[PDB]
């Protein structure tokens, strides 16, 4: 098992299978829309997908409530405001659970092998080629310090 065996529903309420992503590298990121986060996060993430994208990478963003409530609107909602605001160009999930009984079992894989948890909104794994995580920072680390990490794992 690795991150890349799961599946999960797109942000459009299209069901789809994370093999999709095998032999890329992919920064699995819980998103929020409300967050002090939001703004320059959402910025970062979609640079780095300018700036990576071509390098068979991608962030996977998923949506989730969890911290704060800092994204209670639907995924017609969040979608439509990532696109008008942001122009995000990554793939983009349906809201989720990533912590606790009821989280995800792709997050659920990501949390047990790597040892951490997220602990608030805009928590980043890195996920290598093969599925595995090789990374995981929380929303305080800024993307440059992440982003190196990824150059290091594309061709
Ligand atoms: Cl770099």
């Amino acid at each position: 098992q690795d991150f890349y065996d799961f599946k999960a529903v797109n942000i459009r309420g299209k069901l789809v299978s994370l093999e999709k992503y095998r032999g890329s590298v992919s920064l699995v990121v819980n998103v929020a829309s409300e967050c002090g986060f939001t703004d320059q996060h959402y910025r970062a993430l979609q640079q780095l997908q300018r700036d990576l994208g071509p390098h068979h990478f991608n962030v996977l963003a998923f949506p989730c409530n969890q911290f704060g409530q800092q994204e209670p609107d639907s995924n017609k909602e969040i979608e439509s405001f990532a696109r008008r605001t942001y122009s995000v160009s990554f793939p983009m999930f349906s809201k989720i659970a990533v912590t606790g009984t009821g989280a995800h079992p792709a997050f659920k894989y990501l949390a047990q092998t790597s040892g951490k948890e997220p602990t608030w909104n805009f928590w980043k794994y890195l996920v290598a080629p093969d599925g595995k995580v090789v990374g995981a920072w929380d929303p305080t680390v800024s993307v440059e310090e992440v982003r190196p990490q990824i150059t290091a794992l594309v061709r």
